[PDB]
C-alpha cells in the first residue's frame, strides 16, 4: 500500500493537531468579529446623534432668527416714531419762537404809543 | 490495531474537517475586514461632523456678540430720543403758555391806546 500502519497513525496524529490549531483560530476570529460588531453598533449610534444634534442646532437657529427679526423690527419702529415726535416738536417750537417774536415786536411799538400818548395828555 | 485502510479512511475523513475549518477561517478573516473598515469609515465620518459642530458654535457665539451689541446701541439711541422727546414737550407748554400772555397783553394795550387817543383828540 506504501503507507504502514505506524505512518498512518503518525499523519492521523499530526492531522488532529492541525484541527485543534485551526478550531482555536475560528474561536479567535468569532471573538474579534463580535467585539468589531458591538464597536460598530456604538459608532452607528454616536453617528446619529451628531447628526440628530446637527439637525436640531439648525432648526433653532432658525426660529431664533426669525423672532430675532420680529424684536428688532419692533425697537426700530419705536425708535422711528420717537425721532419723528423729536423732529416735529423742533418745528413747533421753532414756529411758536418767531410767532413769539412778533407779538413781542408789537408789544415794543405798542408801549411806544401809549408812552408819546401818554406825554401829550400831560400837555393840554 | 485499526487496518491501513480504515486508517486511510480516517485520514480522509480529517481532511474534509481541515477543508472545512479553512473555509471557515476564511469566511471569518472577511467578515472581520469588512467590520474593521466600516468601523474606520464611521470613524472618519464623527471626525467631519464633530469639527463641522465645533466651527458652527464659535460661528453662532460670534454671531450673537455682535447681535447683542446691536440691540444695546438701538436701545440706547431709543432711550436718548425718548429723554429728548419728554424735555421737548415741556419747552413747547412753556411757549405756549407765553404766546397766550402775550395776546392778551396786545389786547390790553390796543384798548389802553384807543383810550389815550381819545383824550387827547386824536
Amino acid at each position: 500500500g506504501s503507507w504502514s500502519v505506524k505512518e498512518l497513525e503518525d499523519k492521523n496524529e499530526e492531522l488532529l493537531s492541525e484541527i485543534a490549531h485551526l478550531k482555536n483560530e475560528v474561536a479567535r476570529l468569532k471573538k474579534l468579529l463580535q467585539r468589531c460588531l458591538a464597536a460598530n453598533q456604538e459608532l452607528r449610534d454616536a453617528i446619529r446623534q451628531s447628526n440628530q444634534i446637527l439637525r436640531e442646532r439648525a432648526e433653532e437657529l432658525l426660529h431664533f432668527q426669525a423672532s430675532q427679526r420680529e424684536e428688532k423690527e419692533f425697537l426700530m419702529s419705536k425708535f422711528q416714531e420717537a425721532r419723528k415726535l423729536v423732529e416735529r416738536l423742533g418745528l413747533e417750537k421753532l414756529e411758536l419762537e418767531d410767532k413769539n417774536e412778533e407779538l413781542l415786536s408789537e408789544i415794543a411799538h405798542l408801549k411806544n404809543e401809549v408812552a408819546r400818548l401818554k406825554k401829550l395828555v400831560g400837555e393840554r
